[PDB]
């Protein structure tokens, strides 16, 4: 299958598959079931941020997120990602409506990747473009009028549709490792506006890197995050 | 056929199309034949860098190449490259050999692109990789085992090919307009070594802009820069 | 006297002074008659945006403004800044206000200056702090509790003061040219929000580049901008 | 006295003071007896590079020292920075000789300082100016006709002299947290040259954040790398 880590921001407890009983952000190592979590205090109807970061020598993954006038939350995974990922990946990001659902707004995307053997490869996105040929959309992900990027499916009226499943990936492979780097870092950042009809909104957005070939798995809509075949 | 911007460092005066009579860079504008020239003192052996600069209010197009220890040379060419190029290019290197030849050696490549409607894309390449995978490399481009782009075709012992075309784009198209922008810039440094055992070397290197689509012309070798098909 | 250059978003038309009779963007070189205009379709209330670049080959300076949903406004000088400023300088904001009066707001501002014998300097402040320790805070410029650089007075309920001149100026002196440079350049961008409850608000904001040790000059209030002694 | 954190590279093993027994690189938290270690495989006369970084969500501050050819060596330490040094610092390199002496040349500097409430500072010194007047250089700390920085004492013919104490330190103080914060972080990168007619070379280069009035410490020479007033 694909290889996969990525940052959750999971808005949908699903204690049937390892989630804890509450919304919450984790990092997810070639599994759905977070290697670490942190609990979140979702807003709905708030622009929030994630900032995701993680350095060969520290061997440390992070992210926080937050919103304006609010305590931030964070968590933390101690792996060396190149015995996980390839040396080459593409950065994305994903995310999920199910029976409930939420708009998964996208409205800047920021990446930087350093490896020094100083090569660097940095993106900057705050307006998405009609048609964005810097980006592989997948699934149901497309950009707006507003100019953001909608990962998952909204109407017209700016109402989020249910089942709904869509990725961006940045257009060109990352150089993520080598075997003369000294080291290799990156970050991302992102804004995103999740609004929602329902009490319990579903199913999440991520942050995610992946072998370069990455493609929405057969199954892996609502909880799966498009970004697994099942929940192992 | 394409549709080229490009800044030369042109070794070898061709006289019959248009070259002034001595080494000089260039800044070609859908034609081999420069806009603007500026003599250049060529010094083969010596590790040279180019800096390239364009911002859309300025509507400039300049450049500078030096040597350590040496004068600069500078030129620039007034134009707004928004009615030149389309709105979405890759950017690239460029560089040929002849019957004279001469290595047309990258160290170093960089890349940045600011489009405020700030987007932005931005590459560094210090060490070239041996499967580059965030590169097309075209003709005979090649990495080489020092972590050097070679351009044009050089033997195992380091003697430059005659004969020879490469170019090396950047793998994501680059978004340097739009209908919403209200400036758009970009900057790109490279860093070359031009070896040759000819007393004139022959052809040249570039940093070009063109569409996305961009691919060797047939009949582009020698003094066309692997650019151009013809010299009109 | 100091040495300045400029560029004004200059509210107020002083056609006394040189002044075209609108407000306008100007390029100010040694002197508030600018060498260069624009017109400017200043809007009060709305959050503007200034874009200034120079580099040394194009020896071009310029600058844009825009709101969003308008045109945006353009000014550009030819000039060889190192013939005008000193290799060191200090980079910093200006605003007054006059009899008639406007807030001048800073929301953002961010700099970047680069030197190539590349040497580089870069800063950006999106949220002013209470006490910003890398400002030097000139004349009536503070910082407010929203996190703005507020150049000029303003009462708690957020009403302009008039007679007011504030500069806030980057701490660290910045290297613009030098005797081995191949190529400098800069880069600033700063946000501002100019209310008034004037039909003619007065007087405007600049960003400038000084010899390191200026200071506001004496008689340089209202329509000198808090850059020049007199009008000449 | 003042607050200190650094990441030594400390060539002379002072076992009396807490070294281990070789050249190794260490992280300093307000004390010069290392908080973590790594042995280092010192090279004199070869130029090395080390990266410094750290971020408050990961709260681990790791260094990698390295030449070409060679291995790298690693040292992380967890620590909240934020508990340890004021929210204002001055960054800052320092370099000791004693009677063992080495040359602690330094070639280029970077630091970027992140603080998102994004807020930023990045400086990079490829070449060191004759009168560098963003730095604030304390004790024997020079720049030389080559473009480097000279923290300790050289002869003209580039012989290191013994008992020297050097450091520079960036004009701009740094804002690395406040309470709005929801992340800050920093990297930094220097290359040095430490050639010596010693057997044991001695006494070590750091690059250091400190209170931003932070000067040499009286009694801080040699193993106390112009830091700390004792060995505590
Ligand atoms: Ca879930
Ligand atoms: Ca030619
Ligand atoms: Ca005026
Ligand atoms: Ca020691
Ligand atoms: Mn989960
Ligand atoms: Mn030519
Ligand atoms: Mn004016
Ligand atoms: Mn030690």
């Amino acid at each position: 299958a694909d290889t996969i880590v990525a940052v959750e921001l999971d808005s949908y407890p699903n204690t049937d598959i390892g989630d804890p009983n509450y919304p919450h952000i984790g990092i997810d190592i070639k599994s759905i079931r977070s290697k670490s979590t942190a609990r979140w205090n979702m807003q709905t109807g708030k622009v929030g941020t994630v900032h995701i970061s993680y350095n060969s020598v520290a061997k440390r993954l992070s992210a926080v997120v937050s919103y304006t006038g609010s305590s931030s939350t964070t968590v933390s995974y101690d792996v060396d990602l190149n015995n996980v990922l390839p040396e080459w990946v593409r950065v994305g990001l994903s995310a999920t409506t199910g029976l409930y659902k939420e708009t998964n707004t996208i409205l800047s995307w920021s990446f930087t990747s350093k490896l020094k053997t100083a090569n660097s490869l940095h993106f900057t996105f705050n307006q998405f473009s009609q048609n964005p040929k810097d980006l592989i959309l997948q699934g149901d992900a497309t950009t707006d009028s507003d100019g953001n990027l909608e990962l998952t499916k909204v109407s017209s009226s700016g109402d989020p549709q249910g089942n709904s499943v869509g990725r961006a990936l940045f257009y060109a492979p990352v150089h993520i490792w080598e075997k003369s780097a000294v080291v290799a870092s990156f970050d991302a950042t992102f804004t995103f506006l999740i609004k929602s009809p329902d009490r319990d909104p579903a199913d999440g957005i991520t942050f995610f890197i992946a072998n370069p070939d990455t493609s929405i798995p057969s199954g892996s809509g609502g909880r799966l995050l498009g970004l697994f075949p099942d929940a192992n």
